[PDB]
């Protein structure tokens, strides 16, 4: 195959375009009016300049080798080939394209056309009885369109390295539909931020050694690897997602069979999700965050009040609050929906006497939410900026007690990082969840402190995949995470209390459809 | 020169011999023509997988270097290694077992001949014969398997390139001994995990003779990479020569590298200054070992009174003051406690701190003195009682930090939590721990929460499985670096067992005599403040 003997690669950046279903087509936006549809995204232009510069001289001999067999026979650089509307487009400063060979595709121009050292070739064949003639690395075609197209349908391509531009612009060119059959994700990179989008970077392909062994001498649960063909098959998987998307494999590979309803089980993970660079709401299904902001409001607020959040159609507690299941706690004497002491009660009046969900609290017990914003803003290399909601006096008068014990900040150069441990951790169901919620809460705490949100750090303790979700996440690990939203605040926000829903924005959530964790 | 044509490898298994310690503490290899220890099954399972391995897709550059050694084209002119034994090593192993299956089994004798032996088993009489024998042969390794006195000629000779060395961590009766490696002509350059095998903790130590479509892919993910701080690259060179470094104890040492390359300089109260970083986890097998760091030496009495002051729910420092242990004097005396504002605090009055809360949380503390029988909540005896009856509970935490009693603490605990977990009779415990002195605290920690779930999983009659340690803010003082990076050159030795007294089974039963570390072997002590 004459792609994978003369190493003929693509390499495009795809904006998206003017209930949406998603799918790897929504990333297809490439050209506007003769440029690019975005101004500036420099992380881009980076990845881009290292890719189609980077030669491995090493590697170099075997490639001439394997060039010269199927051919019968300074420093090393790859070769760009750019269409003339692409070539037309760069800027006179950029061109031609630094220690790359340029080659330009053109019928309408010549040699006798071009000032810069470019090669002008007048058809595909051309291109390769070239490239039989340099000594190069790789060859990387540039675009636009209409060159993307042909070489792809002739299948002159062994992989795209395709950034995904996780924002919308208006473009009249677009990258071929990429067919599935011929063409599969291999690898997926980190989430980044640049001039104000998020963006990754996907590949698809074509469809002391011994030490290391004796070392290894002393190397489970009905789980079928080949139930998880698409997630084993990726080479790189360095997208974020799969912090979350790994525990769950590592539960269902070597978890621990246990009761009460099945769990697989294991204790003690850490995932560590970058805020300053993404939005870590998972993209392998559909989650939506409007139930969990007013959740961390009436937190704020210091309620204990089923009915607050029933009214506004929220049900997060609303089988915590029944009488059943009150009478179950043994909380006989406990109103309906009246959930006790939990979280907002600790963290506003820790150590008050709780009486009822109607009880006017002010000035009783200890309100450390007020207290670790005070440290952040006036001790910020405190080591006690924690705050609790695992009050040992009050658990049984709670309608259960907290999943999430504490939160602990970090602040450093003006950036705020967060540690939530978690004791008990329903990876299919509640997880997902739990990340959004403390994400949302790092970002609202740093806004009123005047800093900067970095890492949100979840620790689970007990970490349980329920069996009745399993069928469940074998399809999702087989999807391929989009590249995450971002969230914006009101930034006229300047106190813990004053946040009210419309003051939270998710933007360019691109996501798999929904899934029922368990299926009736 | 010889060593790496023919590659000519040791193999033996070294104990301890009926104080200060090095290589040479690990020197035992025979009693009375045999073994000193009873049998280590891990061990046999080691040393057949090394002894039988091969590669047959290596040979080609093995078998062209040693021909083009010999001035041939040919060997001659199923791929096995080469096994060499003493005759004493050959006459003590059974007959079932020899020869050596899938091995070349070849025997120095200058008493016995091919005569007296059978098959495709070599007789040599001199070493020499060894090397002809080699260049004669198809082989992938050659070990020697010892004898004291094959190990000695060889090792003189300069005829080993690599030593695969297994430390048997306890002390047996000795007539023969493996030579001392001398450091200028072998280093470490691997350490395994640490194991236990019929009653002993092991590892097994490596000394030296002193589709790449996918490769560019890794390269392109990584284009955005930078390394902060001026630590220096010579300075932990130990540390970076090791190829393998899967000791346990590296998951301390490890940390220690990242918070000096990567931490953050931060300024703390005493204006010290610290290098901090956010969220770390190790995890140490409690079945296998016992994790006390081998790269200092550390004392254990006091980490041992201090928890059984905390079981006994007690706040009264002068109780450890009058045991001599100190690690909470600082905290009570006249002015640190007047800075704290416990203007009405008795000099050594910690307040509701540990002790208080696991037995009496939500109780009103009055002074040291009062008796808190039957007040506030038993958090001890409910977490005991749930591991014993709710044994799967998501609920069984330990919890030290009460938000309404920390400002009436001599000060906040730095161990927030404990959470236990019950799994086929096995007690793994979490503890999250707010503030790490990783040069001075973290090494006591972790021997403190180690201890603690070995007592809590006999009291509950399981076996212990991980002790899991979550840090918070970690952070290196400055004033401790030059001893870290002297810290972090140390190889780790085999790691220590701790043996409790079998038959306390209540909490509140143990006493100091309870407790014994067996089989402790550790470098020298260091003063985290200028360098020891
Ligand atoms: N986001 C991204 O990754 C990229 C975006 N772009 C954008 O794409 C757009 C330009 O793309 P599009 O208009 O398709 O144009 P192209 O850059 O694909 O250029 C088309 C021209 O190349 C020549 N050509 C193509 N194939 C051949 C052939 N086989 N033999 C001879 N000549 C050939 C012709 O030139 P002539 O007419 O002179 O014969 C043809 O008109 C722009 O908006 C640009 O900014 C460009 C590349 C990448
Ligand atoms: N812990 C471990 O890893 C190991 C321990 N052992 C233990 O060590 C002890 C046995 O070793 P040790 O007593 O030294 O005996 P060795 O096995 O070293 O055997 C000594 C004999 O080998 C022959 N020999 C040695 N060198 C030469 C030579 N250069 N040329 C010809 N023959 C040579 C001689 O036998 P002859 O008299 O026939 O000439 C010599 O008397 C036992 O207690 C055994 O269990 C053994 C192996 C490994
Ligand atoms: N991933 C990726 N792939 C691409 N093919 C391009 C692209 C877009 C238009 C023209 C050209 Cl030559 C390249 C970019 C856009 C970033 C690089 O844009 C250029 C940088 C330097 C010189 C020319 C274009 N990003
Ligand atoms: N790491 C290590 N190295 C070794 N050189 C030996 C050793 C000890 C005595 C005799 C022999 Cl042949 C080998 C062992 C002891 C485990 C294997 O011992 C035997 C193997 C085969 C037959 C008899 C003993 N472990």
């Amino acid at each position: 195959q004459v792609c994978d003997v003369f190493d003929i690669y693509a390499i495009c950046a795809c904006c998206k375009v003017e209930n949406e279903v998603f799918n790897n087509y929504t990333f297809r936006g490439l050209g506007n009016k003769g440029v690019l549809p975005w101004k500036c995204i420099s992380l881009d232009m980076k990845y881009f300049r290292a890719v189609t510069t980077y030669v491995n001289e090493s590697k170099y001999e075997k490639l001439k080798y394997k060039r010269c067999k199927y051919l019968n026979k300074k420093k090393l650089q790859n070769v760009v080939v750019m269409g003339r509307t692409n070539w037309e487009s760069i800027p006179k400063k950029f061109k031609p394209l630094s220690n790359r060979i340029n080659v330009i595709l053109s019928r309408t121009l010549k040699k006798e056309d071009f000032d810069e050292d470019v090669y002008i070739i007048n058809k595909v064949e051309d291109l390769i009885v070239l490239l039989g003639k340099l000594n190069y690395y790789k060859c990387f075609i540039l675009g636009g369109s209409v060159v993307y197209q042909e070489f792809l349908e002739k299948k002159l391509i062994k992989k795209i390295y395709f950034t995904r531009i996780n924002s919308t612009y208006e473009c009249d060119v677009f990258f071929p539909e990429i067919n599935e059959n011929e063409y599969q994700i291999i690898s997926v990179s980190d989430v980044y931020t640049s001039n104000n989008t998020t963006l990754d970077f996907i590949i698809y392909k074509k469809t002391e050694e011994d030490d290391f062994v004796y070392f290894n001498f002393n190397k489970k649960n009905s789980i079928h690897p080949n139930d998880f063909q698409i997630y084993n098959s990726l080479k790189y998987k360095y997208h974020p997602e799969y912090q979350y998307l790994n525990i769950i494999y590592d539960i269902m590979m070597n978890g621990n069979k246990q009761s009460d309803v099945g769990v697989l089980s294991k204790f003690g993970y850490i995932m560590k999700f970058d805020l300053s660079q993404y939005f870590p709401l998972l993209t392998t299904k559909k989650l939506f965050l409007r139930g969990i902001i007013e959740e961390l409001l009436w937190f704020i607020r210091g309620e204990t009040n089923g009915n607050t959040l029933l009214n506004k159609n929220v049900r997060i507690w609303e089988a915590n609050g029944t009488r059943e299941f009150l009478d179950n706690r043994k909380l006989f004497h406990r109103e309906v929906n009246d959930l006790g002491p939990i979280y907002g009660f600790q963290w506003r009046h820790f150590g008050a006497e709780y009486t009822n969900m109607y009880d006017n609290y002010e000035n009783k017990g200890v309100d450390q939410l007020k207290n670790i914003i005070n440290l952040i803003k006036n001790d910020p290399t405190s080591r006690r900026i924690l705050l609790c909601a695992w009050n040992v006096k009050d658990l049984d008068q709670m309608a259960l007690p907290p999943c999430h014990i504490l939160c602990q900040f970090y602040v450093f150069d003006g950036k705020l990082s967060c540690i939530m441990y978690q004791r008990s951790c329903d990876l299919g169901l509640g997880v997902p969840f739990n990340i959004a919620s403390y994400s949302i809460f790092t970002h609202m705490i740093a806004q009123v402190c005047n800093l900067q949100p970095a890492q949100f750090i979840h620790v689970l303790g007990n970490a349980h995949v329920y069996n009745n979700h399993i069928d469940s996440l074998k399809i999702q690990l087989n999807r391929i995470p989009y590249p995450f939203p971002t969230l914006k605040l009101n930034p006229d926000i300047k106190n813990i209390e004053d946040f009210t829903i419309s003051d939270f924005t998710i933007q360019n959530y691109v996501h798999h459809e929904k899934i029922s964790m368990d299926m009736a």
